[PDB]
């Protein structure tokens, strides 16, 4: 018997991120060697970061990490591993049997699919779909994970078995990356259409990057909110 | 639905060759002056066993690839390669499936333990029907979810990690010889690496293109335990 | 025996970059196989680089490369090493004795020097700065190459010698990148009030990045042409 | 002016320990789990040994590591080839710099290399200390006194720095996670033991040392494999 799940979730499971990281950062460029002592408050905190936001020097975004714990379906992770400055280790499914944890989209989240991404037609659908959806993904992913267990069973090697598992199939990940590319990869992977470039990601990689922006807004809030002013472009 | 056993890796485009090496390692003793056979192969040596790997970074090789997703999953775990893929969040994905072929040992079990490895051929017919099964299964709906107007998105959840897809994989030959050094299988190199074979043929495939291009490159690679510089 | 020069110098020594390798690696996305053997005409290769220079879409212009022979100040091939995503490969002067080449700004130059980067009203010079420029480089330049030389005469290593040589000394490298990279660069390292984000590079390596856009416009005109009225922001 | 020669470098942030290797590798063979259970000082060592030796890297990437450091310019340029660290570099297009210079100590110059990667090659003695302070100090007083004419007279800082020497101090921030680091101490540290001999400039060398000493005492069963089995980044 397998599970079927909805949740996309992220924690986040250490880091050394500060907005004074930047601030001292970017100071060593114009104060030189007082950059690591200096008097900076609240008011000279905001204008430097956001005036290094509308400037674009992204650099003294780098000087920090964040790790986050993903659990989502491998579709989602295809996604988050295109971004190319963040390390990643993901359970391997050479390694180990997997878990029989399937994804399938909630009820409201089938009311925003996009048939072609970048076009404004293509976004729609209903929730008669949800139980066709459930229906289709049943059957399928109940018969693949028969088969994964029937060839695990005759001691086929794991790498060969798990050919048969859907990309709904649930994987875990550590994925670390630095402010800079954390805001490089919200602009691509949420849906704003405030921002000076709009993007059109899948909806569960959206899941993702939400979860982490939240925890980052918490480490970083006048970072954050800068990111945010002046149009969800990284620096 | 159709199911194949090929991986497939043709060359595409390239800028690469072993003299572009020499004049780019060359600038540093010579300068200007930068820009026989035996100084390429003695210069191309010492930078391979010094591990000097920046002069082999100028250049490109570009290559067509048809794998499953499950083989593109490890290629594109690669940082420094460009990748363009075909979509399934824009095309609906063609009925084509990996099986592996007879001559796939079936049964790395955990791979580096070469004690897991073996296999026979009561299991091919076995790996091959089971994921007849499931793919065709799958398959069947991931057609009726689109029949029935759900966006290709959420279709192609249904699908196994065997479809095939296609893409577009770029590299300069240092960050190739840095792949086939974790992407083959290579008892005699100073590092073993225990990839899974799909991606070995992968890289088996980009190598032999590549040692056309650059063939005292490739020979000072594997001379030097196929170490990337 | 020193020599001033004040040329910035950039050729293209090898490339493999075309706007038609840009449409195939992003019509592989919608089309599949289909894509390596389809034939694009003139409208519709514009129409989609145009598409993907405006929607930010960067992955299909890194399948290519350029490689430049440059020969510029030590100060500013430190500006251009900056760039991470570029291969270098430069004159080293642990290796070789360096030459008695410096550099000098030429009068036209200097009437547009920046004070304060950033700042227009830094933004400026008069004609009579060349001669004092010139006078005192070359007091400074001739006592750090005569000092270097008496190193070498003593038989002091020429990793210690070269110490007292001046950020102005010139060096030749190969820089490799690929035209995504390319673009970025270009949108740091030219001074355009048209762009989108104005950047105040120093005017020595913005005549490196000049040079290397006048190449790169004739290997891939129409990403060049769309670079430039999308505002020259990278894609 | 100040003639110095000391180069200096400072941990000023991190978050980085063995754990954080473990836990990136365990996620592999044992899924969700590896955030949370059972923790062993053999256990966690044998495995760290085993990523070393078979140089999984990707698990040492999972952590950072912010230096401050001061090193004359040319220095500076070696650390900043390393293009897999993120930097932040005191500015001469913004700042008047500061007149410390860098030569050499006494018992560094009787080391001195080359032509770098020849035995045969490496040299010195101690009135060729004084050959080198006094032929600096003659150098860097005349450029530094330029360079003040030249801003006396309003020419741009971008343009009077022209005449400043590579020795000239410069102050940056650098940050790496552990993988980098250890490529990084891979090429600039000398040693006779690793199974590969790199030839760094003495000075690029001190910045290395004092860095590793650094990093072993946040990750120190990362940094005895990765002795252990001859200074070979995973
Ligand atoms: C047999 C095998 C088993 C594997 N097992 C697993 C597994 O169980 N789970 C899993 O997730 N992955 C696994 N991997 C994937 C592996 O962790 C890497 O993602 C992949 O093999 C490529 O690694 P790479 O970073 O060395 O090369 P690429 O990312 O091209 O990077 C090349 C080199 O670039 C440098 N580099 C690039 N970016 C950075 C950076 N940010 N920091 C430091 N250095 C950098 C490093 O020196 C690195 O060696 C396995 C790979 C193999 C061959
Ligand atoms: C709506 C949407 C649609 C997408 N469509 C497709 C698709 O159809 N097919 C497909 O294959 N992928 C697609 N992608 C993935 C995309 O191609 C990118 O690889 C992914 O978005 C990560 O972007 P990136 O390459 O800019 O950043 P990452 O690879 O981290 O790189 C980050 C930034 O680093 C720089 N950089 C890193 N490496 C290099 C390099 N080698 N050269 C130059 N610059 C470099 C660039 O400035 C880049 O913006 C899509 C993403 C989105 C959000
Ligand atoms: C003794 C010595 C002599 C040297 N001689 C010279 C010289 O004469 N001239 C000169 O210019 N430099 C010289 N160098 C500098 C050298 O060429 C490198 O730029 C520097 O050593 C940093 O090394 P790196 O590129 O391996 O590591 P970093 O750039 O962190 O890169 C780490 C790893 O990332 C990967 N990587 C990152 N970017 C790319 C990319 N675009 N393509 C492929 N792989 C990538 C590689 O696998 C690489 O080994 C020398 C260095 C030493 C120690
Ligand atoms: C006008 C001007 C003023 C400047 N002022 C200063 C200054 O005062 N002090 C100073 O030190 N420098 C300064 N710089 C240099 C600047 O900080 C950058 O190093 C330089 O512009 C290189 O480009 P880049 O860092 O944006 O990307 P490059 O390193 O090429 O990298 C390209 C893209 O790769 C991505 N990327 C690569 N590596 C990482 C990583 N490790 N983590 C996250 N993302 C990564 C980013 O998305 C990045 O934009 C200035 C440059 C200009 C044009
Ligand atoms: O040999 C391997 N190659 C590889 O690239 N991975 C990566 C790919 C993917 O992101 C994740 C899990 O892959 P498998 O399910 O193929 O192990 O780790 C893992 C192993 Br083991
Ligand atoms: O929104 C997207 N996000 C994404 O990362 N890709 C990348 C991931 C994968 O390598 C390939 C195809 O992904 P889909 O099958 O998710 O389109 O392109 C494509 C699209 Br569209
Ligand atoms: O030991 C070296 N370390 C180094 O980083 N380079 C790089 C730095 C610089 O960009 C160029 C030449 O510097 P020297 O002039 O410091 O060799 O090559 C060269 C040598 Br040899
Ligand atoms: O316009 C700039 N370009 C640049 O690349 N830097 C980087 C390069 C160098 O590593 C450091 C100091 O450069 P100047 O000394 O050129 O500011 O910051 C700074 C400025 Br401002």
């Amino acid at each position: 018997r397998i599970e079927l799940r909805s949740d996309i979730t992220v924690e986040l499971v250490d880091s050394s991120a500060s907005d004074l990281a930047v601030v001292k950062a970017a100071r060593v460029s114009t104060a030189g060697e007082d950059a690591n002592d200096e008097l900076y408050d609240g008011g000279s905190t905001r204008g430097l970061i956001r005036y290094l936001m509308r400037s674009r020097h992204g650099s003294p975004f780098e000087h920090n990490s964040m790790t986050f714990l993903v659990r989502a379906p491998i579709f989602t992770v295809r996604h988050l591993m295109r971004h190319r400055t963040w390390s990643f280790n993901e359970e391997s499914a050479r390694y180990r049997e997997v878990g029989a944890a399937f994804y399938v989209p909630d009820a409201t989240r089938l009311l925003r699919q996009e048939g072609k991404p970048g076009d404004y037609r293509y976004v729609g659908g209903s929730t008669d779909d949800h139980q066709q959806v459930v229906r289709s993904a049943t059957r399928a992913y109940e018969v693949a994970f028969e088969e994964y267990q029937r060839l695990l069973d005759s001691g086929i090697a794991r790498e060969i078995a798990r050919l048969v598992l859907p990309v709904s199939t649930y994987s875990v990940l550590y994925a670390t990356c630095n402010a800079r590319a954390l805001m490089h990869f919200l602009s691509l992977r949420t849906h704003r259409p405030d921002a000076a470039y709009v993007s059109h990601p899948q909806r569960e990689i959206e899941m993702v990057a939400e979860q982490m922006e939240t925890a980052w807004a918490k480490l970083m809030p006048v970072t954050h909110e800068a990111f945010t002013a002046f149009g969800r472009v990284s620096p």
